[PDB]
């Protein structure tokens, strides 16, 4: 689990969605696996303006942050789960590192601010959905 509150925006996993999430709904894409959702309250997240390939994301089934290089965002094939298979996510990021089921939410982050939020795994995989391409957030 996990978000990005920037703004009066709420960034989460479109899988993870809440009702609260769909009843205030700005802007989903199912493609991207992304949901913004709108807020009463302000929010303190910066989204990263830059191309960086490193920074260090939250996994939450490690309690611990990893430093990753990942690539840039690409429309890839995301192999079956417990979740709907080989499925064909845009705007993806892969970094090697840990990601499991419940670390969907993690946050990315570079010296610029939010890259964007772990999405997929598996294989020795970590896969974030981008969201610097969304300036709208700020
Ligand atoms: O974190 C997730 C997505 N869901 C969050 C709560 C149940 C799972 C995930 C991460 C890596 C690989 C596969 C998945 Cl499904
Ligand atoms: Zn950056």
């Amino acid at each position: 689990s996990g978000a990005i509150y920037v703004g009066n925006y709420r960034v989460v996993n479109r899988h993870l969605a809440t009702h609260n999430d769909w009843a205030n709904l700005v802007w989903e894409d199912s493609s991207r696996d992304l949901l913004v959702s709108s807020t009463t309250a302000q929010g303190c997240d910066t989204i990263a303006r830059c191309d960086c390939q490193t920074g260090v994301y939250y996994c939450s089934s490690r309690r611990k942050h990893y430093p990753v290089s990942f690539s840039k965002p690409s429309l890839i094939f995301v192999e079956a789960s417990e979740y709907y298979p080989a499925r064909y996510q845009s705007h993806l990021m892969l970094a090697v590192g840990h990601s499991e089921p419940g670390d969907c939410g993690g946050i990315l982050r570079c010296q610029h601010g939010v890259v964007g939020i772990v999405s997929t795994g598996g294989n020795g995989l970590v896969g974030f959905a981008d969201v610097r391409d969304l300036l709208w957030l700020d």
